[PDB]
Formats: C-alpha cells, structure tokens, sequence
C-alpha cells in the first residue's frame, strides 16, 4: 500500500538514484579489522567487500577462524540469513565447513561461475554424480545426488558428509542462472517464482540453520534476494502490507553487512518484487501459478 504509493512517486519524479544514494549515506559503518589482517588477504575476493567484525561468521577451526561471510539476523522478522562471497579456490573447504557448523539446509547461488569473461566463483560443488569432492583441509565430502534443471535456474540435491563423524546431511542448492552481475532479474515473476521455490523447500525454516546466500561479492544480488524475502515475511507475520518500510528494512540489514543492494535499479526491483509478492501473502494463492507461467521455467 504505502510502499506502492512511494514507488509511483519516486518513479514519476525519476529519483531512484537520489533515494538510493541517501541509503548509502545513512548506512552503518562498523570495523572489519579481522577481514583486513594480512593473513586473510587471500580469503577475500574483493578488497572493498568485507564482513563487519560484530556479525562475521567464525569457523570452528583453532588456526584461522576467518571466512568472508556475515550473519544477517532480522530480529523483528525472526529470520536469519548468511550472506557470503562466492568461494575462492582456497576457501571452498571453509565454505562447506561454515555450512556444516551453522547447520544450514539450503545454499542460494545467484551468480554464474563465469560472468563478463572473469571467474566470479569457484566450482565449489560437484558437477557429476560420479565425481565427488573431498575437502582435505576441513575433512568434508560432497556428492551430487540429483539435479532439477529448469529454463533459468537449477535445484540440486547434495550430500555433505563430515568425514570425522561420518554424519551426513542433505543440502539443497538453488542456483539462479539468469541474474546478471550488477543487474536485475528478467521480471518480478521469475524472481518470485525462484524465491518461493526456496521457501517451499523448507530451507528457510527456523528449525534449520540460516540459509546461505551468495553471489560474487555477496552484497548486490544477495542483498536484493534477502530484502525481498524479509519484507514479504514481515508483511506475512502482521498480514499488513502497509506496515512495511522497505528502506528501513534495508538499513537494518546493512547493520550486519556493508553494501547490500548495489544499484538504484536493484532497489527499484526490490520494491517491484515485494509489491507483487504481497498479492500472494494477502491470500491470492493463484498468483503463484501465474508467476510460474510468466517465468517460462518449463522451456
């Protein structure tokens, strides 16, 4: 309601850039001293994207507990997310160690391994059933069990095994294939179709650890995904769309990780996705079938 009136106003006055820059100016600034230690330079994909000390995920290793990953703990919405960079060749074991220790059930990947001619993410999961991966540094084994390939995204079932204890867990991998770096999804429908696939899996349940969300830096596409989900959840808990202030929610999220949402068009898209998703939240169940058709997932 109030967010739709605000959307129309911003969009008629052509002021998304100024709205977005105001968010950047008001965003929190907290120290990232661990991320900037010399021994961690090769654990960071981007010099200017670091986790805050207060919200960084710590590995349960005695040597070096550092990974470029942040816990976004949304107190009012009662949902947590782990946002992280795309793993590097030397941090793939750390990534799966974090998944194990945090008891996550789902991993949401919003990028491709190669984008714009460069390698934006290591190949951190196995592409063939018969070629499992072993992470010797963290003593974990990862096997591809099956995969469901749709036209613009893929859902994989992985088996993660702690080789120390021989315990195994099913991890779901939700891989969005058509969301360009620094860009927006092709439509609200295709974004929402994917988001509700993650939701329906149970991966966002409070019974599990936080879902792990990443793109290449873990702030732009990842921030858009989490902002839309949190806004929809807030509206759902209250059953009241007009009670949600997207910009306040984004500023709250930015207390836990810098730079969430990287462009004014990604902010604008977040409004579009939440406004459209509100139709489902407020009881028009049939719109989910509409998104599935408009997303052309079965092509």
């Amino acid at each position: 309601m109030e967010m739709e009136k605000e959307f129309e106003q911003i969009d008629k006055s052509g002021s998304w850039a100024a709205i977005y820059q105001d968010i950047r100016h008001e965003a929190s600034d907290f120290p990232c001293r661990v991320a900037k230690l010399p021994k961690n330079k090769n654990r960071n994909r981007y010099r200017d994207v670091s986790p805050f000390d207060h919200s960084r995920i710590k590995l349960h290793q005695e040597d070096n507990d550092y990974i470029n990953a942040s816990l976004i703990k949304m107190e009012e919405a009662q949902r947590s997310y782990i946002l992280t960079q795309g793993p590097l060749p030397n941090t793939c074991g750390h990534f799966w160690e974090m998944v194990w220790e945090q008891k996550s059930r789902g991993v949401v990947m919003l990028n491709r391994v190669m984008e714009k001619g460069s390698l934006k993410c290591a190949q951190y999961w196995p592409q063939k059933e018969e070629k499992e991966m072993i992470f010797e540094d963290t003593n974990l084994k990862l096997t591809l069990i099956s995969e469901d390939i749709k036209s613009y995204y893929t859902v994989r079932q992985l088996e993660l095994e702690n080789l120390t204890t021989q315990e195994t867990r099913e991890i779901l991998h939700f891989h969005y294939g058509t969301w360009p770096d620094f860009g927006v999804p092709e439509s609200p429908a295709s974004f929402l179709n994917f988001l509700f696939k993650v939701r329906e899996s149970g991966s966002l349940s409070p019974e599990h650890g936080p879902v792990v969300v990443h793109c290449s830096a873990g702030i732009g596409r990842s921030g858009t995904f989490c902002l839309a989900d949190t806004c929809l959840l807030l509206m759902d808990k209250r059953k009241d769309p007009s009670s949600v202030d997207i910009k306040k929610v984004l500023l709250e999220m930015r207390k836990f990780r810098m730079g969430l949402i990287q462009t004014a068009d990604q902010l604008r898209f977040s409004y579009l996705a939440v406004i459209e998703g509100a139709k489902f939240i407020m009881g028009d169940s049939s719109v989910q079938d509409q998104w599935k058709e408009l997303s052309h997932e079965d092509l």
